[PDB]
């Protein structure tokens, strides 16, 4: 960071809105060595996850919950016939509806990160536009002059000014004989936008929070669909494995 | 995604509004191996569905509910004489009103996806226009100059500016003798639209939710026609097959 | 400081907003020779910290809490396998989840200083723009004249004025025969911005305080995520070492 006319703007918004998106739900009884955050990040980043019993003795886990890639074969309705669990430096070959449970964030399996990635691009472009418009307010007019005229204006300003004048030598103005004034002012005044751009950023933030279900009828309905899909997977895991998982909405982070 | 001057905008809106449209109704008693979502996606995507007893022993189902294509023959009133059930990698030849039930979303069999497909195209064009208008605010004026004049303006800006000036060499300006100033400013200032475009997107969203019946007299009446057609098919299925299906509106996703 | 047309503006804002950011939380029971401020500055500057028992006899400490750099190896979920504690003139090699606790400010480990560094750059540019716009109000018009005309205007002003006129000799105006008036006024009037720039600074301050969780649903939710991560590390330290640490929000600095 700290360069001229740039900032590492993406990270500030991407991580900040990811912290919110990762904290909608909590899973409260789990197999050994597994945390609520692991299920929720697979749902957040891929939109779908697969829960299964481990068989590879090299990995120190009884059960895994990982992002899912379905195989290309399907039944009459279009349900995929087999599931693939993707891990860091690992890949689990064709698990099935007979021996694993596939969990969805929402019924199309659209990942919540895809909303965040569009809006972080947009908020970084609003920031750049704020900064360019602010810098442009420093220069409402520029004066072209002859070299001796330029010198005489710097003396007029050095009397009462705290800056240097916005004046330059124009080579055509200095060269030409006959007509042409020896001073000419070009109006470079940009419109003031800073008030409007801060409002539009706040409008974009509320749109993002609505697509996440976080913020009112559509907001509640978005989070209800997200909760229903988790309740329905939770009873399937309890029925296939006997594990007594439960899942809840986060109305507050701390319990008491 | 992540390319310059483009986004994969269609998916974000198409899947998000499909999740809402697929959750208006719930079917609560069903034959073995069949889910409420299977009936509702055939009604959502085709506007009409056919419910029938399976005869093909290769398929692991007692009853199927699939999108319907009617045959071109009809009675005096214009009711189709036979029905065809369309499956993934499958096609069931001429079923009839004597041995199957055809279900409608609404009396013309207009598919709810046809509303979503128009409005996702429109919302993707509003997004592109927002992004183009935002980028255009960075450039209210451009300056044409001679090559030595351009150099002298870059020194004036490097004193107090955090960016580079919007200045270029004009080859006609640099070439020509006699008159012509050696700096000329062309006004490229676009109108500010971002506030208005965010309002129009919200206006388009409410129109889509009204055509789906989801959002007040017309909204309720749209969902009442949609429910009535399902109740009327539900008693027909119970009368032709003895299955005790029931169907309800989703006022909330979870029951308790 | 005290130079013409500059100020040491960064420090005034950076230290002032750092004092606020360092005072969100308090840690109330601690090992010998360690202070609440030491944990909180490692969380504030790096976003993550490592708590461990000292082994190097040259250092006068039983336990240390320092900014953390993870090693590049990770499990299936992407948790880092080892931790490195970074000190002033010191570096502690690969500590592990078996013998140390890693503390987060927030789940992505985004440092709170990264918000402050962007907004202090912005507030220093608003200040410079205020000062340039104020200086520009002194010069709404400049007059070009012949040398004898300039002298005659200084006598007109010395009668009733408390300043000197904004007048200079124009060498083209003085040189040329025939047409051209012997006085010409160039309009240099800038727009008045000081009222608008003070408003935008206040808008930027509220945005910074929201990203810190300090200032209402998003503000509370930001501080709740920040507290939850500290409570969860606090019980881990008490379980690995038997130290009875506790952590609290600062609703007031003094207790009574």
């Amino acid at each position: 960071i700290l360069l001229k006319n740039d900032v590492f703007m993406v990270d500030r918004y991407y991580d900040y809105y990811s912290n919110m998106g990762l904290n909608r739900f909590r899973w409260k009884n789990l197999p050994p060595g597994m945390e609520s955050r692991h299920i929720e990040q697979a749902l957040f980043n891929e939109g779908q996850a697969v829960f299964f019993k481990n068989t590879d003795p090299n990995e120190p886990y009884g059960f895994l919950c990982l992002p899912c890639a379905p195989s290309n074969g399907q039944n009459i309705y279009g349900d995929p016939v087999d599931f693939n669990g993707i891990g860091v430096n690992k890949y689990f070959t064709n698990l099935s509806p007979l021996n694993a449970v596939r969990i969805l964030d929402n019924d199309n399996g659209l990942a919540p990160v895809r909303h965040i990635a569009y809006y972080t691009y947009l908020m970084s472009q609003i920031e750049m536009t704020i900064n360019m418009n602010l810098d442009q307010q420093k220069f409402p007019i520029i004066i072209g002059a002859t070299q001796k005229n330029k010198l005489s204006m710097e003396n007029l300003y050095e009397k009462y000014s705290s800056f240097e004048p916005n004046i330059l030598v124009d080579e055509k103005l200095a060269q030409a004989l006959q007509e042409g004034k020896g001073f000419d002012a070009l109006n470079t005044q940009a419109p003031y936008l800073l008030d409007k751009l801060a409002d539009f950023k706040k409008t974009c933030e509320n749109e993002l929070l609505t697509f996440l279900g976080i913020n009112n009828s559509q907001i509640t309905f978005v989070l209800e669909m997200a909760y229903k899909n988790r309740l329905d997977a939770c009873k399937r895991i309890n029925e296939m494995f006997g594990l007594n998982l439960e899942v809840e909405k986060v109305v507050n982070l701390l319990e008491v």
